[PDB]
Parts: structure tokens; sequence; C-alpha cells
């Protein structure tokens, strides 16, 4: 929808140059992944990830515990309906 | 907005899990950068990057030449009007 914003060539030498830009929040299409012990609802950790990530690895988990993990898409001020999983370490 | 799809918990250990998902192509967003000697016919290098990369670095330009640079956003089959910047090496 929106063109990239800012936009600056920097370090322009004789044979080289760096092109720089931004992207608005408008089209910043993102993944959020929340996770925590399932029956402690207040314990939720959020990870935001680039649209291009297709996986993530949660660490520092407690042995023998059941976890819930919730997964949404986010673009600007629209979010998807959540997608929930539950697993037990 | 479409949620993440598939979605599996894989490789559960006593302290780690792996979450996996994918998104439909429809929803991916990148930048298409095109650059070349401003006013000369032909050439051009065109690069497509993911929304993750805010910068890109270019090389093998001619020592004291004007270039023009064009950046479009892409989300699916839609694109933006371009944003364009000339510069002289």
């Amino acid at each position: 929808l929106d063109a990239p914003s800012q936009i600056e060539v920097k370090d322009v030498t004789d044979t080289t140059a760096l092109i720089t830009w931004s992207m608005q929040l408008s089209q910043l299409e993102g993944i959020e992944l929340t996770y925590g012990i399932k029956d402690v609802p207040g314990d939720r950790t959020t990870i935001d990830l680039t649209e291009d990530e297709n996986q993530y690895s949660i660490g520092n988990l407690k042995p023998d515990t059941e976890y819930e993990v919730s997964l949404i898409s986010r673009r600007g001020d629209m979010s998807s309906n959540p997608a929930k999983e539950t697993f037990t370490t």
C-alpha cells in the first residue's frame, strides 16, 4: 500500500553506496507468539518476529510442565484471530 | 488478516520447544529496489528484499555518474507507487 519512507543513499563513494529506507507501521506485517505455564494465566511471555521467520524455539522452560502458546498475525492496527497450542515439556 | 497457519509444536525437550508455522504468500510484504545510471538506456539491477531488511549496499558503480534509485513495496499481488532518489557517485 505505502511506498517505503525516509530513503537516503549514504556513503556514496566513487564505486559504491548504501541505500537506506524505512517502512511505516501501516505495512509492518508481524508475528506475535505468546507462551507460558497454561494454568498461571498471568505468566505470558511475548515474542515478536518478522513475517519471514517460520519457526521459533522457546528455551529456559520448566521440566514436566504444561505450556500454552498463542500465535497471531499483526499489521498496523489489525490482528488475526489467535491460533493456540498447548504442549507439556 | 489471516492467522499463521499449520502451527505445530515439534522437538519438545525438558526445557525447550520448537513452534512452527507458515503464512500464505498473499500476505508477505517486501521491497523491490531498482537502481541504474539515471538517464541511459538498459542495464538496471533489481533486488527484492524482505520487509525485514531496512538497507542494502551496492557496488560496481561508475566513478562519477548519476544514478537513480527506485523503491516499491509489495504485498502479494499489490504494489505501491515508487519512491525515487537520484544521486551522483
